[PDB]
């Protein structure tokens, strides 16, 4: 199986969610691939390369957990391509926070140095959902202390899916791990049909 995790903007594979949960899974579920790609900063080339991924392992069992922006495109993976995929804080609506993010900026981890233009934010809107047609496929985790996002518009949005509403905490979601073994059998990555 694989667990393709998906970052947020301006973030990359060392995401403390992300290398925390690498670790527990290198422990508890050795056989489980863990995908933490490195995003480039145009929401084009990072659908395509999101997609490139999945269909390597569309074959095999896969499951996805995106947070903040990283939450957007795994919400368009999960059911464009029906993958479950749990989201982490999500954004709903990044197109409308980017365009406060238009112009010069850096990835801090990488260095790569990009221009965030309008035609970026097309791209990113043109992936947007009206309507889930696989609900049961995703899983939203939130947390209301979140600064950044207003978790109103993840709560309603996932409205026909499971939630975990945890009031407090912030956008980098406290206390992550406890849902390392969760989000394992929510995604179904493991199994004891073989025990």
């Amino acid at each position: 199986s694989t667990l393709l995790y998906i970052h947020g903007f301006n973030s990359s594979p060392s995401s403390a969610k992300a290398t925390t949960f690498k670790s527990w899974l290198q422990q508890h579920h050795p056989h489980i691939e863990m995908q933490i790609p490195q995003l480039p900063p145009y929401p084009a080339e990072a659908a395509e390369m999101l997609e490139s991924i999945v269909m390597d392992k569309a074959g095999q069992s896969i499951g996805i957990v995106g947070s903040s922006l990283g939450g957007y495109f795994a919400t368009w993976l999960s059911q464009r391509f029906s993958i479950p995929a749990v989201v982490v804080n999500p954004a709903v609506r990044p197109f409308e926070l980017l365009s406060d993010y238009l112009g010069e900026n850096q990835n801090p981890y990488t260095g790569q140095k990009y221009v965030l233009e309008s035609r970026h934010i097309y791209d990113l809107k043109a992936m947007q959902i009206e309507k889930l047609e696989s609900p049961d496929l995703l899983w939203l985790l939130q947390q209301t202390g979140d600064e950044v996002l207003d978790y109103r518009q993840a709560v309603a949005y996932y409205t026909p899916c499971r939630q975990t509403v945890e009031s407090g905490g912030n956008h980098a979601f406290v206390g992550f791990d406890h849902y390392f073994s969760p989000i394992v059998t929510f995604l179904g990555l493991a199994t004891a049909l073989e025990h």
